[PDB]
Order: C-alpha cells, then structure tokens, then sequence
C-alpha cells in the first residue's frame, strides 16, 4: 500500500510488504558538531523507538507524509 | 531546560524536570475526515508508543519543535 519519501532524494517510493508507516528521522552521530544531523526517510513496519541522539522522529500513516 | 508547545493553544510551556522531549500526536476518532485528527502536544520523558489510530507522531528535542 504505502508510499513514502525515501532518502537521500526525498522521492516517493512504494514501501516493502509489511511496512505501512512512513518516517523522517534526524539523528546526531559523533559528527553532529561538524555537519549536523543525518536525515533519513523511509518505510517501516513499526515506528522506531526514540533514541537520545535523535533531534526528531516523525512517524505517519498518510502517503508521502514524511517530509 | 526544555520548552514545548501544549495543545490546544500552541502555548510554550516549561517542561518539568525529567521531561526533555516534545511530542505531537495526531490521533483519529472513528470518523476523522471532516475535522481531521485530534492534535495533542506536550512535554514527555519518553516518546509515546505509536497506536493504530495515529495519523502521525512526532518526538523532538528542540524547544517548541512539536508542531
């Protein structure tokens, strides 16, 4: 069913079977002071658990909602 | 220190000690199409779990990011 925006181009793509949630994740690694968070967009079966190094995490259930 | 928006007024509120995450949950009633999801915003210690009636869940760690 679901189509989501995918990294790195933020282009809409069909989700793999069993993954009906779109996500947008901004996470800081050891290099956040050099280049800021890495942005990841994709499909998931379950909204990921929030981590202490996430600037933000959006999970949503409308097509291409993860922007 | 963390400040988050609180529903329904989009009011910035100082989070209590131990709550460093702002969240926005968009949750649908049984009939959602006319008025859209109910938007709940606040401070929280841990990002909430995603539920079967959620159109979106956002967790973030910058002041007033939960919009």
């Amino acid at each position: 069913m679901r189509t989501c925006l995918i990294s790195p181009s933020s282009t809409p793509q069909t989700c793999p079977n069993g993954q009906d949630i779109c996500f947008l994740k901004a996470q800081c690694d050891k290099f956040c002071s050099i280049r800021g968070p890495v942005i990841e967009q994709g499909c998931v079966a379950t909204c990921p658990q929030f981590r202490s190094n996430y600037r933000s995490l959006l999970c949503c259930t409308t097509d291409n909602c993860n922007h």
